[PDB]
């Protein structure tokens, strides 16, 4: 079996993406931001603070035959920005884009932090990484994409992201009319449950490729690209004006000038991002300085190769017994 879904960015600059997903009988369609950064499925709920929903969708369990509590399960998890959320565990039927999972555990928000509540348009997370990092208690829970993998045609799934458009989560099939060229595959370490794989090097715009090793996670849940100090100063110093800010937490650069492209390296393939995918526009309404998409890791402990870089690129998740990730030029 295969599923397919069109996933929509929910602002102009790209910020999240958000995919329709069925929960429950009859089906109660949330939209869900899908993460290869986590491994939990949780949704805003009929059990959420009041005060702590402001215009999202809600998963009501009680209309919905086929939900069941799961006796004593709770769940907490906390995100590398500082968002968090927790509450209780319910199993259902979920679907996305035509391929059903039953028995998925889905996981209800009691509370949620602020971060989440002023983001009407995200309806709740859908965890695509590897299931160790499954925050249940006390019985750990699988994945959307684990308890699917028997029943998929191949034990894959695709991310597609569009630039200021619409794009595609396939499961279970490689669709080779999306990508131009070949699929370069290169080797992922899941030892701390990332899509963990390491790139080979990196350009700055028409530039000498450096020839150098960035381990880093594929990660569809984080907006922006963050890597090494080193690598985010070379490309900085070629935008003029552009500056290190404290206040406003990262690079940002005059909104007039026009930004380089950026290459990075898969084994011997390389990856174009456009310049234009690294403007994130102004740091505030009106405001001349705008804040760059290429920002450094030196705070967060890992290399983040977020939707910046993923977008440029069509993307294979390869979940078989030994895991790969596969890059494509678009
Ligand atoms: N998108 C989920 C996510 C969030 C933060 C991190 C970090 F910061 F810990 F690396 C990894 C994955
Ligand atoms: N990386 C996971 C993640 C995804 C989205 C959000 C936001 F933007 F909704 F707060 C926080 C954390």
């Amino acid at each position: 079996s295969t599923g397919s879904a069109t996933t929509t960015p929910i602002d102009s600059l790209d910020d999240a993406y958000i995919t329709p997903v069925q929960i429950g009988t009859p089906a109660q369609t949330l939209n869900l931001d899908f993460d290869t950064g986590s491994s939990d499925l949780w949704v805003f709920s009929s059990e959420t603070t009041a005060s702590e929903v402001d215009g999202q969708t809600i998963y009501t369990p009680s209309k919905s035959t086929t939900a069941k509590l799961l006796s004593g399960a709770t769940w907490s998890i906390s995100y590398g920005d500082g968002s968090s959320s927790s509450g209780d565990v319910y199993t259902d039927t979920v679907s996305v884009g035509g391929l059903t999972v039953t028995g998925q555990a889905v996981e209800s928000a009691k509370k949620v932090s602020s971060s989440f509540t002023e983001d009407s348009t995200i309806d709740g997370l859908l965890g695509l990484a590897f299931s160790t990092l499954n925050t249940v208690s006390p019985t750990q829970q699988k994945t959307f994409f684990d308890n699917a993998k028997a029943s998929l045609d191949s034990p894959v799934f695709t991310a597609d992201l569009g630039y200021h458009a619409p794009g595609t989560y396939n499961f279970g099939f490689i669709d080779t009319t999306a990508y131009t060229g070949s699929i370069t595959y290169t080797a992922v370490s899941t030892k701390q449950g990332f899509w963990e794989w390491t790139s080979t090097g990196y350009a700055v715009g028409s530039g000498t490729f450096k020839s150098t090793s960035i381990d880093g996670i594929a990660d569809t849940g984080t907006t922006l690209l963050y890597l090494p100090a080193t690598v985010v100063s070379a490309y900085w110093a070629q935008v003029s004006g552009a500056k290190s800010s404290s206040s406003v937490g990262g690079y940002v650069f005059p909104c007039s000038a026009t930004l380089p492209s950026f290459t990075f390296g898969v084994g011997s393939a390389r990856i174009v991002i456009p310049g234009d995918y690294i403007d994130f526009g102004p740091i505030s309404t009106g405001s001349s300085s705008c804040f760059g998409g290429i920002q450094s890791s030196a705070g967060i402990g890992i290399n983040i190769f977020g939707d910046v870089a993923l977008k440029a690129a069509f993307v294979v998740f390869n979940g078989a017994t030994t895991p790969t990730l596969g890059f494509a030029s678009k």
